[PDB]
RNA sequence: AAAGAGAGUUUGAUCCUGGCUCAGGACGAACGCUGGCGGCGUGCCUAAUACAUGCAAGUCGAACGAACGGAGG
C-alpha cells in the first residue's frame, strides 16, 4: 500500500486589476514502511484539491532507502538549495532525531535509528530537498564489494 | 562503545542573507499563593562594617608552701 502524510500548506496569491487571487499550495510526504518514500507538490483552489494534487505527484517520484539493520549505514549530507540536512546512524532503540519535514520523511521511510540536523534554512521544501538528496548518497557493502571486485568479509 | 530535533517575525505573494524572541537544564538564590510527614545534606553571596554577654589552651606535687581522723600535752 502506500500511506502518506500532510507537511504543510501555504496561501499564494497574485494581483490583478480586479483585486488579488489566492490558492492554496500543499507539500506531502508519501511512502511505506519497506524502505521506498517520495515527495510531491500540489497547487488548487481548495485545499482537499491541493492534497490531492500533491498525492499523484509524490506517487510518481519515488526512491529507496537503504536500512540495514534497521539504521542508516554511514553518515551522509544533503546540499539542496539553501538548506543542509545530515543524517547519522544511531544505536538501537534510540529512536529518530530530526525536525519535523525531516522527521516526516524518515518516518514513512521506514528507519528507526537515525539522528539528523538542519545546518541551512527552514523552509520545508528545502529541507525535504535536501533530505531526499543526502538520502541518494548511500551505500551498500554488497554494493561497494562488487563495485571493487571483492567480498564483504574482505571489505569489511 | 559514543554520536546533534526546532518555531514566530521584513513581502501583495516568493527565495536567500540577518538580527530579535521562545520551547530545556542548573542555583549558597530572592519574591507571591499555599503547606502533611520521614531520611540525607545546605544556610551573610552585601559592610576585611562596629561589637554588648558567656565560653573557646592549658597541664605537671615523681623538683620547693592543705581540712579531718589523729602521737603527745
Ligand atoms: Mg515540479
Ligand atoms: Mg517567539
Ligand atoms: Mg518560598
Ligand atoms: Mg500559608
Ligand atoms: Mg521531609
Ligand atoms: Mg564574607
Amino acid at each position: 500500500d502506500l500511506e502518506e502524510r500532510v507537511v504543510t500548506i501555504n496561501r499564494v496569491a497574485k494581483v490583478v486589476k480586479g483585486g488579488r487571487r489566492f490558492r492554496f499550495t500543499a507539500l506531502v510526504v508519501v511512502g511505506d514502511k519497506n524502505g521506498h518514500v517520495g515527495f510531491g507538490t500540489g497547487k488548487a483552489q481548495e485545499v482537499p484539491d491541493a492534497i490531492r494534487k500533491a498525492v499523484e505527484d509524490a506517487k510518481k517520484n519515488m526512491v529507496f532507502v537503504p536500512t540495514v539493520d534497521t539504521t542508516i549505514p554511514h553518515t551522509v549530507v544533503g546540499h539542496f538549495g539553501g538548506g543542509e540536512i545530515l543524517l547519522k546512524p544511531a544505536s538501537a532503540g534510540s529512536g529518530v532525531t530530526a525536525g519535523g519535514p525531516v522527521r516526516a520523511v524518515l518516518e514513512l521511510a521506514g528507519v528507526a535509528d537515525v539522528s539528523s540536523k538542519s545546518l541551512g534554512s527552514n523552509t520545508p521544501i528545502n529541507m525535504v530537498r535536501a533530505t531526499i538528496d543526502g538520502i541518494k548518497q548511500l551505500k551498500n557493502a554488497e554494493d561497494v564489494a562488487k563495485l571493487r571486485g571483492k567480498t564483504v568479509e574482505e571489505l569489511l
